[PDB]
């Protein structure tokens, strides 16, 4: 919980601020220094409040909707990941970026990547 | 917002209760028909409260953790996918699933698939 | 191998026409009904020529560069998936799109979707 | 043709041999150093034979179906990536791994990732 909880910077140099609730939330914002975007878009997601014991890192997911008060760009990323704790602490995510699209286009909808988040 | 709130069913029969917010919150409960999940999980997400009028569908993603009162499986789903309207309204996902793993385990950590979410 | 050689359709109505090898080697053409493309297409794949005996599908995947004597979109699909035997036979995949990109765009090289291929 | 030909690893100690056909095939052994797997399995693939000169990355993907005369796990992976030339030359790939299932498993018969492989 206080393990998550903080500013994370991603390998694009992104900033995620996220909040771990007691009861599994995760509530915060994020700025992509990529793509059409600019300034914080509210995120909410859930990570595993009470993991494994055995070394496992704490699954979490989290999304974003592309929508604030600057830019829309009708579009969605949710990251799948683990935090892993320890020395140099790591958020391992891949991601989702799904784009609102006619049915002609639905195939070309989806953008998949991996982003790793670290606090420094 | 009226289009998205509701209960959807997936092709595995699975079904996800979800109210929309004026403000782009998706909050509800998710509630798998496979794998090692039981009874309901709570989920959060976000979607694009002011659409293209263009006839695109609206982008959204949610996340589950997959902690209860009944189960941990130590792992997330996120589905990032669109909500098309009319006739036979659907949410065409495609989700990322990650377990909590060592670091040994890290490459076999994250499951994909796709599920297309109806009214009936 | 008589299952997988021969000509599938998917739900976009693109053609993949395929001959399996004894020694696991898939070979064809595929031709997209979508997207910047036209014609024919070279793929080359792999498949499990001696899979489980216990209902389970068989594993495969094949690779298509978007390049041919038409267009070079300077881009290449993978599709990972499984054959499914019986009355209505079906290769049921995942796919990867990599375009060519600067390291500038690198985080937006990657479209994700699934197709589901029929004799018919 | 020349850059991609010979030998990669990935940040797991895997081996990729390949060879780049002047016809954008691609031919070798993939040697996982992770997974119920062991020696060398037949791979082919495709790549972009003319790429784009403006700096931007050579689109390509191969397959390995993992059955060789060891092991037979009935599991298939692709790689989609792009080859990145110059002082550290880069293969940057996303993969999709299709374990053959039962139709009751096939949601969760897939596992996706990333692999970066260098010359070293």
């Amino acid at each position: 919980q206080a393990g998550i909880t903080g500013t994370w910077y991603n390998q694009l140099g992104s900033t995620f601020i996220v909040t771990a609730g007691a009861d599994g939330a995760l509530t915060g914002t994020y700025e992509s220094a990529v793509g059409n975007a600019e300034s914080r878009y509210v995120l909410t997601g859930r990570y595993d409040s009470a993991p494994a014991t055995d070394g496992s890192g704490t699954a979490l997911g989290w999304t974003v909707a592309w929508k604030n008060n600057y830019r829309n760009a009708h579009s969605a990323t949710t990251w799948s990941g683990q935090y892993v704790g320890g020395a140099e602490a790591r958020i391992n995510t891949q991601w989702l970026l799904t784009r609102g699209t006619t049915e002609a286009n639905a195939w070309e909808s989806t953008l998949v990547g991996h982003d790793t988040f670290t606090k420094v």
